[PDB]
DNA sequence: CACGTTCGCC
DNA sequence: GGCGAACGTG
């Protein structure tokens, strides 16, 4: 039947098919970082939404941390990406979400709208409950986007570190 | 500072 | 083209 196994591969295969900005040596970071913290945030049973207050400036710590592409701290490009996704809800906001292109008036929209947000609850609780979906999405996400980079600091901050840091000695 | 334009890429 | 994005250019 439907499994998180199957789940999970739906959950990558989404996860893979987004299409980051990319840099002259990588792609850039702002939809992995959004997603681990969300990995994380799931991981922990945490609430699944949250004020955009709280989304801003959580995200915007890890983006001015952990940022190695020179990425500000800008949490509405990839939240509005993973929205058109379908991997992240908005709520409390009226007439749709735009899409990450642009600059001023994305910034401008989360101001005014200041929607309510999370990852979509399909993902979140299974990222939840299975171990196996977090490491998948991790390796994943390290692979794809952290490919010369040291992913520990932002391991630590979303408190994944024992399931992204694979052993190789 | 804010907007219109530009870059990289499927 | 469209979108995920940074950046002149006032």
């Amino acid at each position: 039947p439907l499994t998180d196994t199957d789940r999970s591969e739906d959950f990558l295969r989404r996860v893979r098919g987004l299409k980051a900005a990319r840099t002259a040596n990588g792609p850039r970071l702002y939809q992995p970082i959004t997603l681990l913290w969300a990995v994380g945030r799931a991981r922990r049973g945490e609430a699944r939404t949250l004020a955009w207050a709280d989304t801003d400036e959580a995200i915007g710590a890890l983006l001015k941390r952990h940022g190695a592409r020179g990425e500000r701290p800008r949490p509405d490009y990839p939240v509005l990406a993973l929205h058109r996704a379908g991997l992240w809800t908005l709520e409390g906001h009226v007439g749709e979400v735009p899409t990450a292109h642009g600059d001023s008036a994305l910034r401008n929209w989360f101001a005014e709208q200041r929607p309510v947000g999370g990852l979509a609850e399909p993902f979140h609780d299974l990222l939840h409950r299975s171990g196996h979906s977090r490491v998948s999405v991790i390796e994943a996400l390290l692979t794809t986007y952290f490919a010369g980079l040291d992913p520990v600091p932002l391991l630590e901050d979303t408190g994944l570190y024992d399931e992204g840091h694979h052993h190789h000695h």
